[PDB]
């Protein structure tokens, strides 16, 4: 008996962007290319009462 | 190294004004009225059923 193989399939490593899908309506980004020489990123608010 | 400053914010205060919002439906305003003119100005209403 010859022992007939049908095809290597393979599994398709499909991209995921985190921009492609809906979870970045949960967050704004901004690309920064060198992020880790900042230490301690400071956001300050003003609430006149 | 840096500490970043990821900008800074405030909020705006509301200019309500009392003819603004719907109470003047309510209440009939005036031109003007500098008091102390009239301590009782006894306005005084003569009706007849």
């Amino acid at each position: 008996k010859f022992e007939v193989l049908l095809g290597v399939y393979t599994n398709a490593i499909q991209y995921v962007r985190f921009l492609e899908t809906a979870l970045a309506v949960s967050c704004v980004n901004t690309e920064f290319k060198d992020l880790s020489r900042m230490i301690d990123g400071k956001i300050q608010f003003r609430i006149s009462v």
